[PDB]
């Protein structure tokens, strides 16, 4: 299955957001991250990807397709707006085994706020 997540200058949750900020996909599914507004990218957050997963970082303004294979939770950020909380979570599969490692990772306050809310949306 193929999903899309947009990087936006604003949305419902304020400025500098991923929409949706939380998404659950099956292993093997793809997500295309779309900087619909200029000035955004997508990058894995250090400490917030499961075992077997690769870190990734898109170029600013590129639509970036990732095929998620390793089960677990993934925290992602927009590199330039990470300090203003421009983050999202992708959960791949059920019962993510890295949940306690993710929940422990260090983030800017505004990022941590939105990550916690995203994790919670997923029912974690
Ligand atoms: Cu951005």
């Amino acid at each position: 299955a193929d999903f899309e997540v947009h990087m936006l200058n604003k949305g419902k949750d304020g400025a500098f957001v991923f929409e949706p900020a939380s998404l659950k996909v099956a292993p093997g599914d793809t997500v295309t991250f779309i900087p619909k507004d200029k000035g955004h990218n997508v990058e894995t957050i250090k400490g917030m990807i499961p075992d077997g997963a690769e870190a990734f970082k898109s170029k600013i303004n590129e639509n970036y397709k990732v095929t998620f294979t390793a089960p677990g939770v993934y925290g992602v950020k927009c590199t330039p707006h990470y300090g203003m909380g421009m983050v999202g979570v992708v959960q791949v599969g059920d019962a993510p085994a890295n949940l306690e490692a993710v929940k422990g990772a260090k983030n800017p306050k505004k990022a941590q706020e939105r990550l916690d809310a995203a994790l919670a949306a997923l029912g974690n």
